[PDB]
């Protein structure tokens, strides 16, 4: 959602584009890592309560995957709104900081 | 989604009604308490963004809360997972887990 919103909401010039979108790039390839061990996690999640409903050693080892993957995503996320803020002319950087601490307190509201 | 793909697809007996929508209470305060340390959290980082835009000690302890506040989420779901599972006539068992172990199965493709 952050991630989204941002994404829209504020106008770019043609160098700031550029360089966000291989700034989007990077950003996909470090997402889609963390979505792999998530979706991994998932599948040993699925293994092995199909063979046995309790929280065994597999379970807990999965699941601790899981936490992490769902950690690294929020951390993911939150650096990558800090590199494309880096990818702005100084002068736009307010626009973007009204938006980030908006879109934040609303997720404190 | 899992709470919510499991209670939109499974048949509530009866006594086994009564004890899910209990259960769903305990699981509802649970979220409720994590949910509020992700707000908080949020506020912190709205807070300190509009101080200093950078990534200052507020701003890596404030992500910290947010990463553990999301894995918490992970691991209270599955915990209540089990929970409601343990609360079901064994009849009922298979329905739930094949509902459970798709939904595991959707998330790791
Ligand atoms: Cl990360
Ligand atoms: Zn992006």
């Amino acid at each position: 959602d952050l991630h989204e919103i941002l994404h829209e909401a504020v106008p770019l010039d043609a160098n700031e584009r550029e360089i966000l979108e291989l700034k989007e790039d990077a950003f996909a390839q470090r997402r889609r890592e963390i979505e792999t061990r998530l979706r991994a996690a998932n599948g040993k999640l699925a293994d092995a309560i199909a063979k046995n409903p309790a929280w065994s050693p597999e379970v807990e080892a999965a699941t601790q995957e899981v936490e992490r993957a769902a950690g690294d995503l929020q951390r993911a996320t939150l650096v990558h709104v800090f590199e494309m803020r880096a990818g702005l002319k100084p002068e736009h950087r307010p626009a973007y900081d009204r938006v980030l601490i908006d879109a934040l307190r609303r997720g404190s509201q």
